[PDB]
């Protein structure tokens, strides 16, 4: 935005009196392929988006009239046409980002969420005091529970709360980089976060690394990623402001030696929501979209039990399509829409995976 | 006791100033099957439980006052919340016990004990002369008889007396690994006993797969495990006095090689408890709990016929519970409780299993 304005300094469109889609931040949200000069080329592409419509329909030549230089302008669309036109360059990797997710954006469950306060935030603020108290909290925790449900969003919540930029390392992200043997760079991302410290290193669905590779020639029967993760733990400590956060669907199958205490310590379980949490997370979705309270939010809570947050966040999201409001197919929000969605949405039909958690978690 | 104590020198839990037993043996009971790391996490999560009380309520940031340290006192409640916390998680890996029992700790039949001494104590203390007399009393021996009495207890009494290392293989450990096609983990504990020998290795249903079938062995009487037991029993040398103990609930499932020379020389049969033995067993169990001279210990025994050690122990714990919980009176448990408690119960050992034993001992 501060680089683009330099090219707005090179345009007499005006800004801060003009506030509009052309506001440079809203357009800056689209692009990570680029850096400062690429934006210069971009505004030249946008500036060229203009000349290609303007100049040809004029059919100019050595004479250049002044009126054109006057009546001609640079619209918001040509930027979009310039933004949709892409030449991604900047290094292949995942970059730090600050989301807006917070306690306000997580309905969740206060009991398990409240533990995140003392698990992350407190160690962040007072690493020197626990020395005075004579305490050294863990190096990270491990989340396991029903798939989806927002377990990925739970870390994005503590991300904005920690006031530190956030990186999410997801299984597919390592695999695409793995083919290039860049796992050493995946480790560099952690050393990179340290140079950026404070920053949060989030290992997502780390059970997703092994399943595709079975047992093959990785480091040997144990993965090189595991070898990269073992070494990733060698560098960090409880001292650094960087926080390791595990999230896993199956925190067993791979190589529990790496999941062993001292590597990933706390075992935290994400339970599926309940009627009230189902209602709370529901209220968070419906408040943004227009609402006609023909539904009884407690009644559709009666119908709904055994539905995880994934089904709900999808159900809240899925029934929205069946309902139509502000266009002329419109049908308002009604139990009929949530009734038809009841058939479309898949319940939780496996209590197996649920009892493996409860039995294993209890004792 | 030692691990927790290292943690207890940096924290004032060592001597008891509080309402519990702070000698760490009490906290050691609920902790069965832990290692130094798991306990460090336990007391570490205990400082968290302590931290959760004191810091959030005062909620300091920079300051470090003296009062917050004066106010902080570690309480039992932290461990209770920690023991109720995720601290128990997984059952980790197999373990071997350590013995106690001596003649003082356990009663039971005198016939088999002396018979076991002939088999155990004599070859251990006097192997030399037995070599030159053409007299070999035993190499190892088999214990079979009524289950549930903890015949292991008898093997521990003689083992502790003779001052020979005792080893017990719990049935569940043999049940799981046999399916995993791993008989080596079973060798390790035995091999651990062979090198440290002279030692007495007790095997509780090392054939456990077979005893689960009850009377018969649907497959052959031999399986993968016994094949090495056969090999091991023969492979033992005279460099160290060694006596191996197989034990099972069902003797009829044995490979005939086992019963032969150099493997099982002697076959031990524990006949049903003697009338006088039941009296002593009933007295040992009842005086470990609240007791008063309100009863006649011989009268309760007369009503008992066929009851085994497992049944006699149930009578004592059941009486006190139905008896006065707290009283100033000299009587705690009463004769009416013992008598009435007998009418409900029934003898454990059954006739069918008895017949299958007698025929073998004769043959």
């Amino acid at each position: 935005k501060e680089i683009l304005m330099i090219h707005t300094r090179n345009m007499p469109l005006g800004m801060s009196e003009e506030e509009k889609n052309k506001f440079l931040e809203e357009m800056a949200d689209y692009t990570y392929g680029f850096v400062g000069a690429d934006l210069a080329a971009l505004v030249r592409e946008s500036a060229m988006n203009a000349l290609r419509r303007y100049l040809p329909e004029i059919d100019l030549d050595k004479p250049i009239p002044t009126e054109i230089l006057e009546k001609m302008v640079v619209t918001e669309d040509d930027f979009k046409n310039a933004l949709k036109s892409i030449e991604p360059s900047s290094l292949r990797e995942v970059m730090v980002e600050v989301p807006n997710v917070h306690w306000d954006d997580i309905g969740g469950l206060e009991d398990v969420k409240r533990e995140i306060k003392e698990t992350v935030e407190l160690p962040l603020l007072k690493p020197d005091v626990f020395k005075r108290l004579g305490i050294r909290p863990s190096k990270g925790f491990l989340l396991y529970g029903p798939p989806g449900v927002g377990k990925t969003l739970l870390a994005k919540a503590v991300a904005t709360e920690s006031n530190a930029n956030f990186i999410s390392i997801k299984g597919p992200e390592v695999l695409s980089k793995w083919v290039g043997e860049s796992e050493k760079a995946i480790r560099e991302i952690f050393k990179k976060a340290k140079q950026v410290a404070p920053a949060i290193v989030f290992l997502d669905e780390i059970d997703s690394i092994a399943p595709r590779r079975g047992t093959t020639s990785d480091s040997g029967v144990t993965e090189r990623i595991v070898n990269q993760l073992l070494t990733s733990l060698d560098g960090i400590e409880v001292m650094n402001g960087v926080v390791v956060i595990g999230a896993t669907n199956r925190p067993d199958i791979m190589d529990p030696a790496l999941l062993r205490a001292g590597r990933f310590d706390k075992l935290i379980y994400i339970p599926p929501p309940d009627k009230e949490a189902r209602l709370s997370i529901l209220k968070v979705h419906t408040k943004n979209m227009p609402l006609a309270p023909d539904v009884d939010l407690n009644d559709i809570a009666q119908r709904t039990e055994g539905y995880v947050g994934a089904d709900l966040e999808n159900l809240c999201r899925e029934a929205g399509m069946n309902a139509y409001r502000e266009n002329p197919d419109a049908t308002s929000v009604s139990q009929k829409n949530f009734l038809d969605a009841l058939k479309t949405i898949r319940p939780s039909v496996d209590e197996e995976v649920i009892k493996f958690y409860r039995t294993l978690s209890e004792t």
